[PDB]
């Protein structure tokens, strides 16, 4: 088996059977004639063959990859258990979604075996989850889930979006499905929405054919499936160098008296989250002066991220609503991109200062 | 209100906030900085000039036409609520309402929209959402959409129309009384088959709802800057295209009509055409075995002519009464003509209908 | 021979070829395996149908297509023969640019063969010229160019930009060689810039392996070639508007107070006429327009429309620019494929504000 | 002033100009309104300029789009050009194919000779073009010392800097004038795109830009692939680090196989100066062992380009220079053996199992 870099740059493609041309042609056509477009085939193929996965389906976004796969799995009357921290709009979807046609939803610590075999009822149908979790992003044992998941052969779907596959492969280690908001890292570089799901090919067919055709209709252009692949050439080297920034950034951050405490990494890609102790006043100077780290919410991309829930996206939920959501007064989120860490630092140590 | 070739073209964009660019820059980025308080220009600009174009207050646009219907449906309806359907619907469509959301506790019904005596009849508390393609198979009758509207309304329900075969530059449901409209822009609005999307335009309060939940939260089914910006490109053509697709249909249709292999024309809605060979199944296999210009395929709106004959391919796996169940004949062959030159055109059906024997 | 339209659409191409795709696939790609890219093939393909030309070449540009063009045909001693008026960036070319390597200029009336008869010499190697031309769009026998050319077996080459091939074909009248800035109507969407050389394989293979390879880089990209087709499939639809618009556009402009008559026209959806005005009536006319674009190109589906003496002559003096063949109140206009009472009412308020 | 990394992901891009898009918008637009430039290539121009630590930037069609037009403004009849010993394929016909019949006077020198060269200057002497490094060893050039000289008759000194991107070297920083690139190779990095690069002082761009350019070949560059070419910067030192360290092991490797005569290129660790992720070795079998070679490789790709995420390879004397004969392709610099390879990002090991099945085929 070829190695995870050949493969995110070769797997699946063999330029003879397209001319000769050494990068694939890109197949923009929405139809062909009658007896599966070659562009979306060939990101599907190599992005199951990074994940260790027999089949890959491309979508429109993340949330296209998530809900095509849910409205696919589960019908009304079937239990779906979810870990305790989820992003946002998986949180809305399953909650303010599919969740009001008749589907039950039950969070339960995913960290805790014994409590989520006692949350398994004959009618749970799906466990769904992402690893690492927003909180101290905690790894979750995989195996451990797979195994009560058999119990009543429910289908266990982790959210790899964070890692990528070439930290975390949850297929190795017995999960069903894996998704991805390639929209993040596997893009890396912030141009492009996509949505990844990798599994069995009897899986994956019931999802391409049910929840996509049929329910979501979330189809991936063949420009952007293109671009995608392109960014997934360098994963492996973009990775490195985003899990290298974050722990250097890390590192200082824990010694700054403006920073109460670092919820991660203890590592989760290039993800960094800590707490401030000046609070919501002090995330909002904090991010006000920064003049390189962008204030934007997303991550996986070459330019750093920053941002303060509680004075961007949970800015209209009271100090208690936000608690709720795992959301403190003085949370930061960064996502550490790739430029040199030397201006990194002196961006994030002018804003600590200036955050008093 | 400048004229409709006019409003596709310029509606909704000014060069002066986009640097002065006389083509709208392609807003090919997946995020935005957050804002200050103290969307995509592209797919915002596309949105606009097509509620421009359908007579709209707002507009959506998703990843494929399937992703604009999906995306309406899951917002509007609910565990208990009912949906009036058409008789006859899209492959696709048909499968999401009953395999799909169907499944979910929605309840369906499909009454003929064209005998508003028998919609009225099939109203019910529970009916939310009334839904139909304008016009529709068998033979593209034009739908009372004003009448269905005057009956939607005893319960609030909201009519949906799907707009896809006539553009909004032959039809705009809106104006009649629609609630919403939606389209494949996949065909005829792109015009030139490089592109899949879809479009919803209807009153800012419901496209807001899709926008925020079923497109959000239920489908994720977003489109593509970069083939948002094709869309619009296609659109500057719109007018000129639909014209010779009318033109070459309308050459073609007379045409068959007097050949004959052919027992009947089921119509003529643009450059659509669907006819009946006597000679059934095989006649159709052969006639479209022998063409030469017409590609054989499942689509329609593209500058190039489709031809598809159902029995034998999309339809092949059924049997024949199975087939019949579904308005399909063993003769039935649909042409999507195209805007080649009709002489052509005329010689390739021509040949084809005499190797059909 | 399949119809015009027919072959913009299909000519060169059979999805059976490239994985039964109803749409060509964009060969993005700068490389091939050791054994051409296809989607520019193609392209060239296409184009080469519609002039009637053996074969085709992709250029970044319309000035990629005629320097790599020119750079080929002529050495230091050649003689080229030139309209007495271009577009302008060429007229630079020839001057400021091939002009200063030894390769001697000279300007002729094509509309006038016995002066161009008059102006052939031993080294006279290339004639080439603009048809219409800018003056009144003047056609010019190109027939009669091509049987003096012979004389000293001269090549003919023809720009023919504003005509496209759907309305002219220099190559079946006999000229050698057609040349077009695809950025204006073949494109058609204002969104790409391209250039295209059509003749002989002999020709162009040439063009392709000696001025383009060796001496100006001047390549075309397949993302761009792709657009490039995309809108040569609605040519002939585009063109006929465009033509219709500035028909009517035209009797309205003749019957204005302010205007002092019309230069032409039929070129196209191009009109160019004279306001009484001169440059003041010019700059408040540009001012007032609401519909039309202030900006200089042509063969888009939005309006657009330039005066010269405020915009890309406004540096030079009066005289200078009646040299130029630019008087004061010269207004062109590349008319779009816009409503026509949309253009009518923005035309008419505008030279009303003219005054 | 920002490190490397991050001026090649931020220069000259403010999101709040733009929307506050985090990724610019690309102006793919024939032509603006008329005033009282295309931000996209604007911004790769200002962005190259950065890396390549000079004031402006000109992007163009290819990097013989960028070397054409270069010399074509600043060379006339009469004007004398002195070249390095072996340029670039297509550059050497340009020369003396092309520019060179119209009046143009060429000259080749050793570059790594400053008493050759200098004694090769002449009041006619206007420009100094060469590649560094460049073939057969790609030994590095003294470019502040050909600088010196060149000032002698304010002769312009013009670099081409594709082999080793501005992220191993700047030539303008050592007394180059201009600095030109075939972006189509490292700068891209993944093979999609074809465009070059031009980068000086604003005087001599500008006019570059408007008559080079402008009026004499017309070669300018879609903002599409202009875009796709930043978007290929922003990982410029990652890739560029993994292309070295891959050539490094591959080149070790191949120095110590029987079937190699020897290495060309890149000279051991710390010939000094690796060049990117290129590599030159000579075959002891010849033309035969050359084909064989090649026809051996599963992974390595049989095409002739370089810098690519995809390792490429190449057997002049069996490929590009397969017309010409032993003698001829001797006096281009080409032996019967040789082998050129442009080691990609795949891992290390598969390539090396590549190599060394392809050598035991070559026997």
């Amino acid at each position: 088996l070829p190695g995870f870099a050949t493969r995110a740059i070769h797997h699946g493609y063999d330029p003879q059977d397209h001319g000769g041309a050494l990068v694939p042609p890109v197949y923009q056509t929405a139809t062909f004639t009658f007896p599966s477009n070659p562009t979306l085939n060939l990101l599907e193929a190599r992005m199951a063959s990074l994940e260790g996965g027999e089949a890959g389906l491309a979508l429109a976004s993340g949330m296209g990859a998530i809900t095509s796969t849910l409205w696919t799995l589960l019908r009304p009357g079937d239990e779906v258990l979810l870990g305790n921290t989820l992003y946002g709009c998986t949180f809305a979807f399953l909650h303010h979604g599919i969740g009001e046609f008749g589907v039950k939803l039950r969070h339960v610590d995913m960290a805790d075996l014994q409590a989520l075999e006692a949350a398994m009822t004959p009618a749970t149908r799906v466990i769904y989850f992402e690893s690492p979790a927003n909180p101290n992003m905690h790894m979750a044992d995989i195996a451990g889930v797979a195994k009560i998941a058999r119990k009543h052969g429910a289908t266990v779907v982790v959210d790899n979006t964070y890692c990528t596959p070439y930290l975390q492969r949850p297929l190795e280690l017995g999960a069903d499905l894996v998704v991805h908001s390639a929209t993040k890292y596997l893009s890396g570089h912030g141009d492009i929405t996509a949505g990844i799901v990798v599994g069995s090919q009897a899986l994956v067919d019931r999802i391409r054919l049910q929840g996509l055709k049929d329910m979501t209709g979330a189809v991936l252009s063949p420009h952007d499936a293109a671009l995608l692949m392109r960014g997934i050439k360098t994963l492996n080297l973009r990775m490195d160098r985003h899990c290298a920034n974050a722990q250097v950034l890390a590192e200082f951050l824990a010694r700054q008296p403006q920073v109460e405490l670092i919820h991660y990494p203890g590592q989760p890609g290039g993800m960094i989250a800590f707490e401030l102790k000046g609070g919501i006043g002090a995330g909002r100077r904090f991010m006000n002066a920064l003049q390189l780290f962008s204030r934007a919410v997303s991550l996986g991309d070459a330019e750093s991220l920053a941002q303060h829930p509680a004075s961007m996206t949970h800015s209209s939920y009271t100090p208690e609503e936000r608690a709720h959501y795992g959301i403190s007064e003085g949370l930061v989120r960064l996502s550490v991109g790739l430029e040199d860490i030397d201006d990194l630092l002196a961006d994030v140590q002018q804003a600590l200062k200036a955050s008093a």
